[PDB]
Parts: C-alpha cells; sequence; structure tokens
C-alpha cells in the first residue's frame, strides 16, 4: 500500500504545515501538524477542556463506531517550544492520503497549553519519529508510520514542503518526479528516538564551503534552522544590522535587506536554502526588524534541521531494519 497526502502552510509565514487526517467511522477529518521530531498522534477533542478550545476542529470518539478506549493509557507530551498536551487514548482507523491503519492509537487531549489553543488551524499532532519517544503510559504505542510500514510497498516517508505554498507527504514510496538529480543517504541513529544524522558542513552565500561534522535532527515539527552559534553567528555576520536580540529571543536583521542563501551538507551534497526561506518577517506587526530563520541551538541541547532546511529538500525517511535518511534538490 501507499499513500499521498498534501501538506499546507498554516499561514504566510510557513510557521508549520498541516495534513488532513481521516479518524474515526464515519471519517473525522482533523488538520495535524506531522512531526518527524514526536512520536504521539494527539488530537483536539470532545475531552478537551472547553476553555481550550477555540477554533479547532475536534475529535469526538462517541460519534466513531470503531472508536474503542485504551483502557487505563494516559499521555503527557512537553515540546522544545515549551508547548505542552496530556489526556487519554482511543484506538481507531486512521487514513493519511488513502492509507490507513486499524487500530491506530489516538491520543484525546484533556489539556493544552496556551499556543495550542491560540493557534486555531492545527487540531493536533501526528509524530513521526521512532516509537521509543511515545509517550503513552503504561503500554507505550506506536505511530502511524510504525504501524503502516509492513503494509508498505517500501518501508518509506517522504517530507516534500513548500516554500510559501503546498507540498506532499507520501508513504510507502519515492516519487522520482518530485526531485531534481540524485537522492544523497546518510547515516540515522536511533539512540535518542530522533532521526538523527550528521551533516558534511555549510557554506553562507558565495562563500566556501566549511567541512564540519553538525550532528542534528531532521524535524518537520520545527519552524526554524538551529545550529551551532558559530555557524550561525558566521552566517548572520553577511547581513549589515543583524544581531541576536535577547529581548526579541534570537537574530534579527533589518528588513530592508536580502539575504544570503546558506547551503549544508549531506554527503558530498549540498542543499541550498534560497536567503527568502530565512526571512520570517517583521518581530512585531509594522515593525522594520525582521526575526531570522537561521538561529543558535546553544542552550537546546541538539541541533534542529527544521522546516527552513527540510523545504529545500525532498526528504526520505527510510525505516528499513536500519534507518537512513536520504536529500535530493528540487
Ligand atoms: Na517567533
Amino acid at each position: 500500500s501507499t499513500g499521498s497526502a498534501t501538506t499546507t502552510p498554516i499561514d504566510s509565514l510557513d510557521d508549520a504545515y498541516i495534513t488532513p487526517v481521516q479518524i474515526g467511522t464515519p471519517a473525522q477529518t482533523l488538520n495535524l501538524d506531522f512531526d518527524t521530531g514526536s512520536s504521539d498522534l494527539w488530537v483536539f477533542s470532545s475531552e478537551t477542556t472547553a476553555s481550550e478550545v477555540d477554533g479547532q476542529t475536534i475529535y469526538t470518539p462517541s460519534k466513531s463506531t470503531t472508536a474503542k478506549l485504551l483502557s487505563g493509557a494516559t499521555w503527557s507530551i512537553s515540546y522544545g517550544d515549551g508547548s505542552s498536551s496530556s489526556g487519554d487514548v482511543y484506538t481507531d482507523t486512521v487514513s493519511v492520503g488513502g492509507l490507513t491503519v486499524t487500530g491506530q492509537a489516538v491520543e484525546s487531549a484533556k489539556k493544552v497549553s496556551s499556543s495550542f489553543t491560540e493557534d486555531s488551524t492545527i487540531d493536533g499532532l501526528l509524530g513521526l519519529a521512532f516509537s521509543t519517544l511515545n509517550t503513552v503510559s503504561p503500554t507505550q504505542q506506536k505511530t502511524f508510520f510504525d504501524n503502516a510500514k509492513a503494509s508498505l510497498d517500501s518501508p518509506v516517508f517522504t517530507a516534500d514542503l513548500g516554500y510559501h505554498a503546498p507540498g506532499t507527504y507520501n508513504f510507502g514510496f519515492i516519487d522520482t518526479t518530485a526531485y531534481t538529480g540524485s537522492i544523497t543517504y546518510t547515516a540515522v541513529s536511533t539512540k535518542q528516538g530522533f532521526w538523527e544524522w550528521t551533516s558534511t558542513g555549510y557554506a553562507v552565500g558565495s562563500g566556501t564551503f566549511k567541512s564540519t561534522s553538525i550532528d542534528g535532527i531532521a524535524d518537520t515539527g520545527t519552524t526554524l534552522l538551529y545550529l551551532p552559534a558559530t555557524v550561525v553567528s558566521a552566517y548572520w555576520a553577511q547581513v549589515s544590522g543583524a544581531k541576536s536580540s535577547s529581548s526579541v529571543g534570537g537574530y534579527v536583521f533589518p528588513c530592508s535587506a536580502t539575504l544570503p542563501s546558506f547551503t549544508f551538507g549531506v554527503g558530498s551534497a549540498r542543499i541550498v536554502i534560497p536567503g527568502d526561506y530565512i526571512d520570517f518577517g517583521p518581530i512585531s506587526t509594522g515593525s522594520s526588524s525582521c526575526f531570522g530563520g537561521i538561529q543558535s541551538s546553544a542552550g537546546i541541547g541538539i541541533n534542529i534541521f527544521g522546516d527552513v532546511a527540510l523545504k529545500a529538500a525532498f526528504v526520505v525517511f527510510n525505516g528499513a531494519t536500519t534507518p537512513t535518511l536520504g536529500f535530493a534538490s528540487k
């Protein structure tokens, strides 16, 4: 089997992407944030504290003939941005882009933090990291990909995120029409539960490539590219008037600037992030200070190849017995 679903930016900045997901019988369609940096499929629901719901579509298990309470199971998760959610668990039928899993754990939120409530466009998360990170207790649950894997034509999924445009998540096949040149595959460590890999270096604009190992994670649920402070300083030094602002919480730059590209290495291959991808717009409405899309990972304890990086590539998440990542230009 295969599946193929379109993923759509939630706003004009590509702050996140949402993908429609069918849950239950008859189908309830929720727009979920597919997150290769976490491993829980959780949804706003009929159980979510009413004051914490503001415009999201909810899953109502009582209206699904295939829903069943997973008795005694609870979940609670905290993300890198400080947000959190928790609740209880149902199993139900879940379909993505025509690919169906029966008996998928659907984590129903009883509580969500303010940033979830405030984002009316995201109805929950669908985690695509390794199932070792799933938070369900006392019986850890599998991700949608892990449950689908054995049925897929190939044990893979791909992320093809758009810049200011829709893109695609495919399950079970490589769309050889969706990228240019060849796919370069690179090793993955699953030891922290992430799609963790090592980039071979970077370049800023038309500058020379710096060969250096940068360990980090491929994380579709993170908006920005978080790299070591040395790398980030070298990038922003090429932008007149850019500076790190402790008050704003990262590098800012004049909205009048033209940003340089940023290149990262995948083995001997190179992915180029156009400068425009690094512009996250005014820090507050009407400001002439703009927020940068490349930020320091210092204090986060890991480098994160978030959407700024991934949307410059066609990315293969290869879930074979020994997982690997693949990157192609597009
Ligand atoms: Na922000």
